[PDB]
């Protein structure tokens, strides 16, 4: 019998950890800002637990602005760990963010708070919109997988960490008044890199295996991706990303710190209601000539074609009347067809009119507005595909619009709940590797603790750092060295504007690399093994 | 010294996982609907990570209806894994649900959202109450305990998975108008089973140990349970379940997607307030003749026996008066005794009357209503034990009632916070195995990560799949082969209606089985070992 | 190749766990109440999983009162496990609470609920403020680290557990009317200790290593701490604690069950708004003569120096006027200097006046009030250092104040979000061990899953119970046997009252002890090893 109450403890190798912080050297001469950190310590033999610290300057001026959640991660486009001009490990910002999303405390470190993420307003050039702050991004690496066992070994080697940054506008949500360009021009990229170094006595570095994510982004509205030179893949991930370019980054609302689906929908609905119901003495003016504003009858029921909206507003003054905007946002690709009308999404609206503020305090609104509706950019509403005018809102409501350029969005909606992929076929060489008609791989990714809300084919179930990893292996004789992924778009109503939001297919292939310390630090891509 | 920075990695077994999905064959000829899946793959040698996918059809018609949270799990009554008419592993739906409750992402896969769980209303026969949806239940098995190590081994064996389903009404909350019977009659039981198969090179299966939960449900209001043929029990669980039969499934309110105790209480209080305070020109009509409605005095204080209720309603029209229902729900088993009165649970009620909607917008209510009050079925309020009429609500408020048949409720309230067990004695053979006067075992179950909110006696603390499990073992010579559990009901006020809610005692015994692969797949109950 | 699908299971040592509950003996003769538990079982050979159960009596009388969250842990000042007048393991209450804070189920066991933590009011001497309750504190010990492997071995030894308690007022939040002293006098300290004992056959105890937290609290507003006799330290933690002795325990608001930063700020803002905006026929009376109350102009804009507050109140009666309190709370250390004015934190206030309740229902308030403002004690506002009166509130608003003595507060605000430490230098002997200019150690503590919100230097990354722990080791020849920690206060505005909240520096050093069972149970501090 093996005892489970007593063990003969082993003495571990003698070591002493130490926290080490290094200053970054900013290079702005290229298209993307880069910050370079040199590992200048020569008394340490191992290292892991990389942390990036970012100093956010105080923001002053006029306009409305908030930060996107998890500022520190959203600022990162690419991280590369190099040893004398040779890459040891590298990842995209999105893969890092996905790998860190599970840890709540760590993600909170990156900046997620009412002060940072709720919309703040400046009304004078000296008004402070956002106070200065420090945020931190935990750069999860395979070197942290098994604590000291997985650490990156250093043997008189110059290890360099290079971080490539997204534009500062990517981590910002702001209105038209806010001067985002000036702040981007004057942003000080003051950052520090921290890590745990280990002074280890009598360390003999053995070869190790690490996984490096290879990311392929297809052209806009392309549904096929080919990954070449695939020899040892531990997991394959497929998902779609929105393309929010100019005029497709403009949104009617943004919930700020409250990030649930209901919060997005409620912010969108509040913005819509601000412009849908009007209390005025005469016919409301200022709307586009295509807007169809009708007076609410004494019964309170307004009929829009064959759907009824029940409007009941309290405390309307004697002279005033209640009006309803019946086509506040419309979309269709052909004339005389069915029209996507945001006003028709409402069944009942109730509220009380306030004399002091000359506005309506809405108390209850029964509606069918969903996350997809709240995620449609203004440019899609007003695109050339629309046969109608599209945006019938007043100039003030349009002036309340916000610009969003969050770099790590997935799917077509902000919460990645509407799946635009119906079928997925994966081919290794000539043969079919996997085929599914539904999101089975997404469910399996959820169950196995992989990247949330994406389709993932997991090939490695072997424990790390004590076994070599199991991977989908190439067979060059049969030509099995390339992965081809084909996806079919999920069916949507042709009048739904969400169909026409541009999208890009992303394929992520995690590949096995062999880490050797015989002569410096060298990472070799595993082939035929 | 043993190194903690470098290890000599081992090459693992050569294997390749694959996601496999199979179609279900529905059998409706018996009392309980069954869906059978055949594992038709002969290339694979091992398998685990079972997932059940359920297609929910679009719901159309009139009435109000929502889904209960975690639809996919609530649909499951029983799961059995068989190999040529012999059971390998089987569980009840409730045990599966309890075993999966810890993983938030997995539970969200089963259907837990605003769209699914909040009450939706149809007003025309063609109105869509609920859109079609797909939900997934992760069938956690002992085969997933240690990833590939615990996988079920296949050796040219026909493994079949049979899922027995609860009635569709069990996963639905609806009013009297909704035609639940018609939808149950026409429910398409389209389901798929998914699992991860493993193509393993040179696999030699070895005997393994798995735990199978044996579930015993005692007769209604029985407090003693005897489990026979107990030879290797790893854990014993005891809890009470409500018996929500016909007319005991009718409830005044249901919170829907918001599932906290405060949400249940708030929904119940809103429903009560809608009928307790009345603004009317004359004495309110339509209530039963036993209802005691009194006018609110100018001081705003209404005295109910020796209890005062402070009612202040703003914006009451000049000619109208405010009325308070003082016995909206009452219960007592004896005349002239103390009466349980829901109206007396309120100390202060404030609100504003709305002319547009002809109703009251309540702003603040100070009350002592608890989860137990919100969990009392209408049938208990109106049962023959009540010496009073019981339900004094108006016909409309009664028409707002909802039918709930959630299969996995524990205790006597929806949130399982009121413990109805005071003492518990467990006897193994003639001798006392464990006796407690408080919920010590429930606290230990919480600490050890066992089923939440139940009393659990844990016998196995040994790591799985690398040691044989430790269990409470039988001694036939002394007669130690049967477990007898006796519980005493916690003291409650005799006028509390919650005391008379029918309940059933449940005892769950997790027993050790030996899995052998010498001749097919055979699971043998561990006896006298 | 090593198999990952099949293993040769080992038979574990024969054991049987059992839940054991013992009654506590209360000693009130000393300054701090102590409860002693005797481990009276001679059959068992091992133990772990200690749980303390506390019976809370029913609370009756007049006044307002709520419990602090996690009552059971906050009641504990110190726990000591002894074997014949020799300490085996001991911890402070704060360290235990910090070590348990990550387990939400376990913390919920300790009394975190709406019934316990929201403010309750008694209006008669017979009114029940709080019903009786039972709460449980899981006494996490190193004996639970690796289940049976780490258990405390018993060999015919008399093990006693002594729990030292904080004053009952520490776990309560109450107003001036509540008679806390009488209830503290009459509190029955009814407590039970539960643990899991193991009946182990043929157990030979082996020496084991455990870590004991050594806690040092410096004098008030001291920034240097010296820890002597440091020979094997696995982790060092540094943080600041507020000192709320008397009149510094009085606070304007407390949010109760809702414990987010936003909840604290919202409760504070509601309390302030109740006194800032007054609707009255004549000039408001009852305020101190230093209060500056001004009438709101028809434009609604009130100018406070160079700050403008937009006040718009609906439904004001014809004869009444709206007033704004322009200095509700003020603080400054010098005359003519910048004044910290809480009224200046508000930019816009909107609401509707209620004739039924003669009060304002505030609907929207735009403000810059933060957690630090909500955490300033009333005594700091009215301290002698303030050159102004400080508290200009009305007597009723002042009568709504609450007394808080939560023992486990960190930082200077209730949520420990404002860091009062700028620099930290740690010296081991004469040399600098670690030096940081920012909260790098706090970030690493968050990443490594250490005590939340504190600066932690981690020295042990070695797995527990299978290796001897790695620690910062002493070198007596070089004088390396003492840790000196120096911190510099973070810069704050001189007019900010939060600067003058008294604080105490806490240093926690986790030290290695050797547990030997050769002759009884003896824990020996690891010295020079």
């Amino acid at each position: 019998r093996a005892s489970v109450f007593a063990t003969d403890h082993r003495a571990p190798t003698v070591y002493m950890p130490q926290y080490i912080t290094t200053q970054g050297v900013v290079d702005t001469t290229s298209d993307a800002v880069t910050v370079t950190f040199e590992i200048r310590d020569k008394y340490i033999s191992a290292m892991n637990n990389f942390v990036l610290s970012v100093d956010l300057p105080e923001i002053k001026g006029v306009g409305k602005m908030c930060y996107v959640p998890y500022i520190a991660y959203k600022l990162i486009r690419h991280v590369a760990v190099n040893s004398a001009a040779d890459t040891i490990w590298e990842t995209s910002g999105e893969e890092l963010f996905d790998s860190c999303l599970d840890n709540e405390r760590v993600m909170e470190l990156s900046g997620f708070s009412r002060e940072l993420n709720d919309l703040s307003t400046g009304s004078s050039p000296n008004d402070v919109i956002k106070e200065a702050a420090c945020v931190h991004a935990y750069i999860k690496t395979p070197f942290d997988a098994d604590k000291t066992f997985s650490t990156l070994k250093l043997s008189d080697s110059k290890v360099t960490v290079t971080v490539t940054l997204n534009p500062v506008a990517c981590v910002m949500v702001y209105d038209e008044t806010f001067d985002a360009a000036k702040l981007a021009k004057e942003f000080p990229y003051s950052m520090e890199l921290s890590f745990i170094g280990y002074m280890v006595k009598n360390l003999c570095p053995r070869p190790a295996f690490i996984e490096m994510p290879r990311r392929r982004v297809e052209q806009i509205n392309h549904t096929t991706a080919v990954i070449t030179d695939v020899h040892a893949c531990t997991s394959l991930s497929v998902y779609m990303k929105p393309v929010l370019s100019d005029a497709n980054n403009r949104f009617i609302s943004y919930p700020g710190f409250q990030q649930s689906e209901g919060d997005f929908v409620m912010a969108f609905v509040e913005r819509l209601l601000e412009d849908m119901v009007i209390v005025s003495n005469c016919y409301p003016e200022g709307f586009p000539e295509t807007a169809e504003i009708v007076e609410v009858p004494p019964s309170g029921v307004v009929s829009i074609q064959d759907t009824d909206v029940f409007v009941r507003i309290d405390d309307v003054p004697v002279g005033m009347r209640v009006f309803l905007h019946t086509n506040i946002l419309v979309f269709a690709t052909r004339k005389n067809s069915v029209v996507y009308n945001m006003s028709k999404k409402f069944s009942a609206i109730t509220g009380a009119y306030s004399r002091a503020t000359s506005r309506i305090r809405f108390t209850t609104a029964i509606h069918s507005v969903n996350i997809g509706d709240a995620s449609v950019p203004v440019g899609v509403w007003t695109c050339q595909r629309n046969v109608y005018n599209g945006d019938n809102r007043s100039p003030e409501a349009r002036a309340k619009d916000l610009f969003v350029a969050d770099p790590f969005l997935k799917g077509v909606d902000f919460k990645n709940k509407i799946d635009v992929i119906a079928r997925m076929d994966v081919r290794f060489g000539n043969e079919v590797l996997y085929s599914e008609n539904s999101a089975v791989s997404r469910v399996f990714g959820e169950i196995l603790g992989k990247t949330p809300g994406v389709r993932t084919l997991q090939f490695n179930f072997t424990p790390s750092t004590f076994f070599s990893p199991t991977a989908l292996n190439s067979n060059v004789s049969r030509g099995k060295d390339k992965l081809a992924v084909r996806v079919t778009t999920a069916h949507m109503e042709a009048h739904n504007p969400l169909m026409y939001v541009p999208r890009q297919m992303v394929v992520v292939c995690n590949e096995v690399y062999r880490l050797s310390y015989d002569a410096g630090i060298v990472a070799e891509k595993v082939t035929a093994q």
